């Protein structure tokens, strides 16, 4: 029987310091109605709470830890940079080294700009798209999260009416359509087409759980934007370096005008980036008039973590991710079928998510049919069995290059027990 | 004679990779017309370029490096955290430790929320003010920079109005001159029912160092209180730098919300917004105001911030003020000697020199600085081994490790640079 005494006491302290006792809303474990787990350390695919409990980690800091916790190569590079200075406020050669790697790895990126988060990357790409086209409106999808820039906080799904504090002056310039609903994007262009600066889309939706694009969706977005003079922006903050070697755009063969990156690009440190066609990126200050800056953007510590992370990813890493994701899908499918549990498993490249509904999960509306009581009961038992999954039905399982076949087998064995207690 | 050949070759490569070859506009050294210096390493108050040139550093990454480069305690704390994992996406005890220190250090902060930058801190504080008051308009000052959130990119001054910001956003931002309380009163007379907040730097730092005039900050507190608007202090630069208890503690003016950054991270990407508990309670997950961040409160950044802040004592500020007084005297002595127009501003520990005899009390007066004198002065300071901010519209940053010998060498270098202007 797992004990959470130390985590309970630390959360009593936290609640008197931060809103809801956390620095990010999902960390309060409210979706599963459990006491939040306080983490002490990690190594590879293993994470340890302050009560000394060990877990197989499928959260990986919500995506960044593609090589798990404390990867030796990343750690040594961080220690070497720290001794020489973590930030200078002037150019460094390490910034060149990561920018070159990102340009080579991401198809659409010819010129890149580093920032400190995915929120900074998407807000900057929207400003660039509006400035480049001379247009006001942006189109996004219902149930999709792109960070907390005001224009993007409209119908942002699970966890996010729409956030107060966002004026009508902002809301009026954001159009929202159901993810995977190509015809409704086409209809929006019939009304707003020459005032739409951009369409922003996740190549695989990740905030409504894992929802892959339907056939013809992404290709359709590329067609409608280019025919109407709008930019196509791929928000690859979660998908980038994770769904495939050359990202979602590489995986599906659809090339956007601009791409936003985060999460894995930092390998455990706060890093984001936006990049794309050279003629568009040239409009960003100091080369152009569209202002964006950051004090810690491109700092050597974050560039080293990001470089050491990305250089260790090869095409073979993704073949292994796909093999493990297929094994997890089969094991979860077998456990749900054995116990008569409604379930739908989505898989796109390395990404995988299980929804507690029999409905085919193709959009936010279908995702919302998930049985959240079953999710919370399944989650509670997975914690008891030593598995740390994302505490939300509206998230996929994150894999690392360090998950072993023994980890996968133990996860499936835990899921069988967890499914057996639902009904 | 100093050589910059390796920095020149590295910038040639950078220009094919990033817009303007940089990750932040100031780094391109365009205000001074020079080849950007590529930095390799630093130690204490010393910074080294890739050509092997040593500099006395007054940039300190534009504020964060209050203990200079590679402070041993900060480095040892980063190394120890890295070995155990830099980010978990679940709560940690180190986040409690830093939040507790910040709540104690910053007067107005009862509840705090960590973010990854000053830009994230200010955009969130504006959204919270609008949500809390149910109002749309924000008031900021001309020539002041609060980060790149769309609402704040109006009259943002030196380096910055940006295209890509729709009129839908612009119509909700009111801008008036810094240190002009009467225009603020007028703005409240005309639009007061719709003003969610006034955002202000306790000491302006983006138009060079411009301290507040008598009655300005108090007047902002009074006008906001009386009209139901919040008072937000942008202490991203002033926080933990101008005084032990920040700008608000130094001037004795308590805002509703405070934004932090820069020194709070000690050289790592960290920001924060905090304030009255009943306001902060409206932020998610406690309330309906949405704000989140994946790397927010990560242990590596919490450890860097904690070790940085715990090492600052009231005595650190007595020493900063002593050194800033020495710099002001020596710089003033050099300008008078060479007949150079000058105005030196000092607020707490902060210091800036303007190449104008006009009293610099706002952006319009700061704009009277002779930029050709600034660039000529700057080029000679680099030749003498001093790394200053490459802009007239920035003050000099001191660290706890700048020695008296560093200060004296800086003054002697300024004497030579002033001698070549006229
Ligand atoms: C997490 C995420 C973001 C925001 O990134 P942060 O670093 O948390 O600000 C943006 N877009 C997507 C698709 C994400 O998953
Ligand atoms: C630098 C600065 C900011 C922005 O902080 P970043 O971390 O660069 O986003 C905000 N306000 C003030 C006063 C600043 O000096
Ligand atoms: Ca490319
Ligand atoms: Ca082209
Ligand atoms: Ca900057
Ligand atoms: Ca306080
Ligand atoms: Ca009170
Ligand atoms: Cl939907
Ligand atoms: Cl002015």
């Amino acid at each position: 029987m797992r004990k959470f005494d130390k985590s309970i006491a630390a959360f009593e302290e936290a609640q008197d310091l931060m809103p809801g006792g956390v620095n990010s809303p999902v960390r309060a474990f409210k979706s599963v109605g459990m006491n939040p787990l306080f983490m002490e350390r990690g190594k590879g695919s293993k994470v340890y709470d302050i009560d000394g409990n060990e877990y197989i980690d499928y959260v990986l800091s919500w995506g960044p830890l593609i090589h798990g916790h404390a990867n030796d190569r990343v750690v040594e590079a961080l220690k070497a940079v720290a001794e020489r200075g973590t930030s200078f406020g002037a150019p460094t050669e390490i910034e060149n080294k990561l920018a070159k790697l990102v340009i080579e790895r991401v198809p659409s990126i010819e010129i890149v700009r580093m920032v400190n988060s995915g929120t900074e990357a998407t807000m900057s790409a929207l400003r660039l798209a509006r400035g480049y086209t001379g247009r006001n409106k942006i189109l996004k999808f219902i149930g999709c999260y792109h960070g907390h820039g005001d224009s993007l906080l409209i119908k942002a799904g699970s966890g996010v009416p729409d956030s107060p504090g966002v004026p009508e002056g902002v809301a009026k310039n954001t159009i929202t359509v159901a993810y995977n609903d190509l015809e409704s994007v086409k209809y929006a262009f019939e009304q707003f087409g020459d005032d739409i600066a951009c369409v922003i889309v996740e190549p695989v939706a990740g905030n409504m759980g894992v929802v892959p694009p339907q056939p013809g969706f992404l290709e359709g977005l590329r067609e409608v934007t280019e025919q109407n003079g709008a930019l196509l922006i791929f928000d690859e903050v979660m998908t980038g370096f994770r769904v495939a070697y050359n990202c979602g755009q590489g995986y599906y063969g659809v090339t956007p005008d601009l791409t936003c990156l985060g999460k894995v690009i930092g390998g455990g440190l706060p890093v984001g980036a936006y990049g794309g066609k050279a003629e568009i990126m040239r409009q960003v200050a100091p080369s152009g008039p569209i202002y964006q800056a950051g004090t810690l953007s491109g700092n050597p510590l974050a560039m080293a973590a990001g470089y050491e992370t990305l250089v260790q990813l090869t095409p073979e890493s993704y073949v292994e991710f796909e093999r493990k994701a297929e094994m997890l899908e089969a094991g979860l499918r077998k456990a749900a079928e054995k116990h008569g549990i409604p379930h739908h498993i989505n898989r796109a490249g390395s990404m995988i998510g299980i929804f507690f509904t029999d409905e085919p999960v193709i959009n936010y509306d279908a995702a919302k049919s998930s049985n959240l009581q079953f999710f919370a009961a399944y989650y509670r038992e997975m914690v008891e069995q030593g598995v740390f999954l994302p505490p939300s039905q509206f998230e996929g399982l994150f894999l690392s290059t360090v998950h072993s076949d023994a980890d996968i087998e133990a996860t499936i064995a835990a899921a069988e027990i967890a499914m057996s207690k639902l009904k």
